[PDB]
């Protein structure tokens, strides 16, 4: 029930899943083979600089409530969770080819190639994830694709909590 991904320790608190290999198409129509976890699961994500509560279904991020030291660490947690969710809109935000041949990419599986890609630049990821109107849940705030806080709109499923 415990593992690490992208610098975060994930702790499953509810649900379960089975694993299966699956092919997915990027925004540049490149086929990647990823190990998909099938099932509804809830997690706590614990990093050095941020933590979050994550609820996910098969290839769908349902909710992510993230707190952390500042915008850079909160954004990094959001990126890791978006990649971890394996959502189609994250796969489709890859607009160029993923380099799997360079000697330094020879051991990254596709999940880690995706993570590195969006760690270098997440602008397309955030712009294509989608936004939604939000309500007045005190203690929490919305975050826009450009990472500025908002009390009216937020990246779909994502809220920022005070630390
Ligand atoms: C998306 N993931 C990824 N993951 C876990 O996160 C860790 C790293 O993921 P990964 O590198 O894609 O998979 P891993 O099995 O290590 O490697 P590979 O795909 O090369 O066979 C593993 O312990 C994996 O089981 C997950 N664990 C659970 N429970 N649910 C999930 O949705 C996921």
């Amino acid at each position: 029930s415990s593992f690490s991904f992208g610098g975060f320790t994930f702790k499953r608190t509810s649900g379960s899943s089975v694993k299966k290999e699956e092919e997915v198409l990027t925004g540049n129509l490149q086929t990647l083979k990823i190990r998909v976890h099938e099932g509804y699961e809830e997690f706590t994500m614990v990093g050095r600089r941020a933590t979050a509560i994550l609820r996910k279904a098969t290839r769908r991020l349902i909710q992510l409530i993230v707190s952390g030291r500042d915008e850079q660490s909160i954004a990094e947690a959001i990126i890791v969770a978006m990649v971890f969710s394996q959502e189609d809109c994250m796969i489709k935000a890859v607009r160029g080819d993923l380099n799997f041949v360079n000697r330094a990419n020879q051991r990254l599986n596709p999940m880690h190639q995706l993570l590195r890609h969006f760690q270098k630049d997440a602008k397309v990821l955030f712009q294509n994830w989608g936004i939604e109107p939000i309500d007045n849940v005190m203690g929490m705030i919305g975050i826009l694709p450009d990472m500025t806080p908002s009390t009216e709109m937020s990246l779909r499923g994502v809220r920022v909590s005070k630390m």
